[PDB]
């Protein structure tokens, strides 16, 4: 039995470029987190305690899925390498603004996934792609979900009326089409 | 063992600057209060329904808190002296400008009981100081939550139907941001 | 009614030196966070379970402890800025080195709660020392915890055995002395 | 409607390498069955009654998958083909070394398993990939738990003591990192 980098038993060696892959992808989960929890302090700031209390949730979720990753790490052998993190933007002129960054901010997240994933087929990585296929399935449900919330604010048009209406919905945890 | 002001056996004497300071608070306490009865009524006249049942509660809050001093008087042994109480503020022209009333008394009443903090701790006096403690933490969540009614109250600049969405909310209990 | 620096009405104005040390110890907050996860994960490597799945705990409750500072900047009307996050420190030659570390990040997160309580005497600021006692009451039960977890491996000796017995400890949820 | 191999009626036709490539994984994961039985024995033989349980539950889980192989090819109409059985290996040194062949032998059910899947995506089989999937990341979680419970043997350093320790953590059901 060979020892893998992380000094664990090695069911199966990883491609040093795959391993990259995944450690930086790490890094774009705890950075989605942080500017979740830049944007639920944004509205805060602004009394929309219903999208206050969405992202707030949202910075703990995606900080659940860096953890996640650091797991597969883990059960592959490989050595986890936890980066830098660089500071959120904090800062928007309008709320149906932070809500384009945090749509724009999933995407990203997805499109990180998948190539991730695609390294993955290169080298024939069953097991990485068998680890993704789930995570891509909920970035589908939040994708399908901040483009809900998204198309409802810009309904609202800058209307303080409907944001509050909104704000009430989130506080409630009316999110997503349902 | 000696008697204090109030008759009863003394822990401690109390600068007697001191007392004034924490018998005026109690003043200020009781004018919170019906400050508060006041703003529950000019809602209540322009069916703000909500708002009234906010305030009517506000009201007998602070009144709580004032008897909540006059017992630690009783409990340091010294008198107690219940003074002629102002009249309230009783006209506002809109809701905004009534909340930015209320802020301002809750923010008023910390710093009533920051200037009897600091005229305790000129006196040594941690008894004091460990008492005030527990109330300047509620006061930073009450002020926490006047800057959300007020910010939101704001936000809705003037729109009868925002103010009747923030009304209802008021209503619910949902008068924080929580 | 004034405006604070991040917009929301203010109770009373805040020190720029106090500011910047507070949104500075946010930042030793996450650090706590990142270096507890990197802990829980270099336990994991070595089958550590109960020692992984204590550091990953603490992780999470280090996160909730920065989040909490955010709330009060929000509640004082001041500015957020979160901030590039560095990366913690991730090699150890034993457990016993780890625990020191796990030792010394505890007390130095102290030390950082202790210098901005100084600033904040120094400026008269009673809603910031308020908010920091609960929080150095809570350090001073982590630190006889770490110190604890530390002695418990230190007696150990690095024998094998002794450090399986305490890792099932933790699993177990015992991590005090009780 | 045409009739499949076995005398079902045919969905899609299924590539005969393939076929075979399933029918010799079946032996496979029954090979594991036997060697899992053949490592409980070896452990009730040497007092080992935690391990002896795991390995026994082990035993009956790979024939489980099997039969779940077997299933796939009555679904697919597709002959079954039980082929003879090896004997399994009976003897080790020590139970770090029987560890390491548990392990190499999870490893080696999952490269078994990748062949079939790199077959089936050579000839465009969807059903064969997507039944495989959840297969494979059954197998993830499996070699990170043998993985962690050879490490803790080897971590023990073939102390008595700590493998007692160990074997009790089997016989109550702790049997991963968690
Ligand atoms: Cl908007
Ligand atoms: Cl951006
Ligand atoms: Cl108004
Ligand atoms: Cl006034
Ligand atoms: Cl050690
Ligand atoms: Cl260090
Ligand atoms: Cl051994
Ligand atoms: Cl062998
Ligand atoms: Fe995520
Ligand atoms: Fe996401
Ligand atoms: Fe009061
Ligand atoms: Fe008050
Ligand atoms: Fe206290
Ligand atoms: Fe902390
Ligand atoms: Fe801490
Ligand atoms: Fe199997
Ligand atoms: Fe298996
Ligand atoms: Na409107
Ligand atoms: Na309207
Ligand atoms: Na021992
Ligand atoms: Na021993």
């Amino acid at each position: 039995v060979a020892q893998g980098p992380n000094g664990r038993a090695l069911a199966e060696s990883m491609n040093p470029d795959l391993l990259s892959a995944i450690q930086q992808h790490i890094s774009i989960e705890r950075y989605a987190s942080v500017t979740y929890l830049a944007m639920s302090i944004w509205c805060a700031e602004r009394e929309l305690a219903g999208f206050y209390q969405f992202f707030d949730g949202e910075a703990k979720d995606e900080q659940s899925h860096a953890v996640h990753f650091t797991q597969y790490l883990i059960a592959r052998s490989q050595s986890n390498d936890l980066q830098t993190l660089d500071a959120p933007r904090q800062n928007w002129d309008s709320l149906a603004s932070l809500m384009a960054t945090a749509f724009q901010m999933e995407a990203d997240t997805t499109s990180s996934i998948q190539s991730v994933y695609a390294l993955a087929e290169r080298n024939s990585d069953t097991r990485t792609t068998v680890f993704l296929d789930p995570l891509i399935a909920a970035q589908i449900q939040s994708e399908d979900q901040f483009a809900y919330l998204l198309g409802r604010v810009k309904f609202a048009n800058g209307d303080p009326t409907a944001l509050l209406v909104i704000d009430n919905e989130l506080r409630a945890g009316q999110t997503q089409r349902g």
